[PDB]
């Protein structure tokens, strides 16, 4: 269920996926591909603890966690991508966003920071964003954490979910109300995405 709970083999496993996460970094430095890893949720979700546990192993010198708040003054000088842009990855190296872009079709739409056209016409400006950097030698993935203006939200969820969901972006929905189940799921699914491109591309 939701209500659930799993202990100890949970223990073993997470260990064991942080051990592969570990070796994943060294393939993403190797071959000198990017990883892009954002979280969204309300807050409350575990974002921050699938973080914590993902990167847990992973050498501190091939990652930056990026925290994301509101636009401040000297950032909302620029267009609205350009903070994220600054804190882009270079090659192998892997950058991991609490909160991110997708600020701008959620929070900034529910309480109206963003003009209608502003929000509508962002989907297609972060999915062509995202190809930008997919097209090359970054990997994108992105996660959603629920926990059982709350409808606005998960109605705005959906339509990003809707049309910002791709093969070379995906949007991975994990349940948080157990937070172990969340977090060996975030490490399963940043895993498999990473072995698929290795099988795109020729590699490991
Ligand atoms: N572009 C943005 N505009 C405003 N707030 C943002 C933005 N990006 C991230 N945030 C974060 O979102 C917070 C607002 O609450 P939010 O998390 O969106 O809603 P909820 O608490 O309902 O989940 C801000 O305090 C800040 O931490």
């Amino acid at each position: 269920l939701s209500i659930e709970l799993d202990k100890k083999m949970y223990k073993k496993k997470l260990e064991v996926l942080q051990y592969e996460m570990l070796n994943a970094q060294q393939f993403l430095l190797k071959n000198k591909i990017g990883l892009i890893l954002v979280f969204e949720g309300m807050d409350a979700a575990g974002k921050g603890g699938a973080i914590k546990r993902l990167i847990e192993r992973v050498d501190p010198r091939g990652y930056v966690v990026h925290p994301i708040s509101a636009p401040q003054p000297h950032e909302l000088r620029y267009n609205y991508l350009q903070r994220f842009w600054r804190k882009l990855p270079q090659h192998g190296q892997i950058a991991v966003f609490d909160r991110s872009w997708y600020g701008r079709v959620l929070v900034e739409r529910i309480e109206g920071f963003a003009t209608k056209d502003e929000w509508s016409r962002a989907y297609e400006e972060i999915n062509n964003f995202e190809k930008i950097l997919t097209a090359g030698d970054y990997i994108i993935i992105k996660f959603w954490l629920h926990v059982s203006k709350s409808p606005q939200y998960i109605e705005a969820a959906n339509e990003m979910f809707e049309k910002t969901d791709k093969k070379n972006a995906p949007w991975v929905l994990v349940a948080g109300n157990d937070k172990k189940y969340a977090r060996i799921q975030v490490l399963q699914e940043t895993l498999a995405h990473i072995e698929r491109e290795a099988l795109k591309r020729g590699l490991h």
